[PDB]
């Protein structure tokens, strides 16, 4: 009868070990909780395009599935809430 369906993945866009990217890490963790969309942090200081991008605004979550931005450093929950579910 019922039967969710398959989840989007979130990519979180940074460089190095940064506390932001921890602190979203953190925070996607609990959301992995209540909504499964996967973790993946990916460096752009090699891949220069990405940089080109975004550079300053990193630790960019990265909608999967979808192949946008939605939020960046400093999670505004909000949007990711009204997406992922």
């Amino acid at each position: 009868m019922n039967n969710q369906v398959e989840p989007r993945k979130l990519v979180v866009y940074g460089r190095e070990g940064c506390h932001l990217c921890e602190e979203m890490i953190a925070s996607l963790r609990v959301l992995q909780k209540k909504s499964w969309f996967e973790l993946e942090v990916i460096n752009i200081d090699g891949n220069e395009h990405l940089t080109r991008l975004y550079n300053d605004r990193v630790p960019v979550l990265f909608a999967v599935n979808e192949d946008k931005e939605l939020c960046h450093y400093f999670l505004d929950s909000d949007v990711i809430g009204a997406y992922l579910s």
